[PDB]
């Protein structure tokens, strides 16, 4: 379709938050993300990179997301899960976190790409809409 | 970061629709769709590819969605709009679209890269609270 080059080249400049990281035992490393994912957390590419994406988290680690996606990631399939997340000003939102997995094939390193958004509003508009049915 | 080859396969691969768009005059082509856009819109790579994404509102084009996007490419800034799209099949969605401007500074061309989702039961979710409120 395009040079690679091209693509790349979008994806770097992307308005979405987009990373990718590599399966090792029970963690995945983030060898890349771009400059939207850099805006989404408050962090820079070189804080962010090179250790795995949970760092987010922070203290609030007793959430369901967790398993879901560690439930999909181990079965090879894709999820769609919010957590919520805490950028480097220590502010907080719902982070809603589109995993894909992708085996190589070539070797047996097994890859995925993350696509995030901020999602707080649409979530705040449900917590309003849950409690109206109350 | 990683090489482009990588980068291009994750796309390739991931669960959600990417495309790429170039701008000519009034329209801009899509030349890149990866395999979940083929199945968010039910159309095939060759269907889809080389024209213009407005094909997907069919005949409804009297939409806000438009205007806001048109407005927002004109002024070389992502949006993200939602709009009434349908499949192939003919079945209808909400179709939230993430929009980046993109120019390559190499040249006087201009991109835009899509990242695009079923929002619809997002959406259901808000009619309801809405006429709560009413
Ligand atoms: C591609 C990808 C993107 C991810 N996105 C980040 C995110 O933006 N925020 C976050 O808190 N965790 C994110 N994670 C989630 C964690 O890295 C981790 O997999 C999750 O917390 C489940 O594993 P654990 O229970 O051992 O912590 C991402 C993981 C992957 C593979
Ligand atoms: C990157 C990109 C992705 C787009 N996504 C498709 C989409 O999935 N659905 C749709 O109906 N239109 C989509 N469009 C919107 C139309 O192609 C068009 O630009 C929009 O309808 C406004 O222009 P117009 O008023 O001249 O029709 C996309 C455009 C771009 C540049």
């Amino acid at each position: 379709m395009i040079n690679a080059q091209l693509l790349q080249s979008m994806v770097d400049a992307s308005n979405d938050g987009i990373v990718v990281a590599e399966k090792e035992g029970d963690d995945t490393i983030l060898i890349y993300v771009n400059a939207a994912f850099e805006y989404l957390t408050g962090y820079s590419r070189d804080e962010i990179l090179y250790q795995d994406c949970r760092f987010l988290q922070g203290d609030d680690r007793d959430q369901l997301g967790r398993a879901r996606i560690r439930k999909a990631m181990a079965e090879g399939r894709p999820c769609r899960e919010v957590l919520r997340n805490y950028r480097k000003d220590g502010s907080a939102f719902w982070n809603e976190l589109s995993i894909t997995p992708v085996k190589s094939d070539f070797d047996q390193r097994t890859y995925f790409i993350g696509i995030q958004k901020d999602v707080s509003r649409q979530v705040e508009l449900e917590r309003e809409l849950a409690e109206l049915r109350a």
